[PDB]
């Protein structure tokens, strides 16, 4: 027994509990992988996420479907579904993927990570 007292004695989400990680799919970028998933193939597929991070430089992340791992870290976002394996965590936590076209009609999903600096300044600047 403790201090807080439900009468669901596991809460399965909502409030108590979310996702395993820290990893904001935003509704905007929401619409473009749903759109992915709307065109085909890729319907009951997971989204997965690719960390390739450069030796001591800067991470290169890649978004694309998988199989839906359940060994793998499941996270839920608005309308999606997250794979992201207990190995890729490990770069891909404090994620926050947002949906803006760097360049000229290019949609980029953009994944502002304060761990990997997209915009660092000089120190002492």
């Amino acid at each position: 027994m403790g201090s807080s007292h439900h009468h669901h004695h596991h809460s399965s989400g909502l409030v108590p509990r979310g996702s395993h990680m820290m990893f904001k799919l935003t509704p905007a970028a929401a619409e473009q992988v749903l759109k992915a998933a709307k065109q085909g193939g890729t319907e009951g597929m997971c989204l997965r996420l690719a960390a390739g991070r450069n030796p001591d430089g800067s991470i290169d992340y890649r978004m694309g479907f998988d199989d839906l791992t359940e060994d793998d870290i499941r996270l839920t976002s608005e309308g999606v579904e997250i794979v992201i394996a207990p190995d890729y965590v490990s770069l891909l936590d404090q994620t926050t993927l947002d949906y803006v076209e760097l360049e000229p009609g290019q949609f980029h999903f953009i994944f502002l990570n304060p761990r990997d600096p997209t915009y660092r300044p000089p120190s002492g600047g």
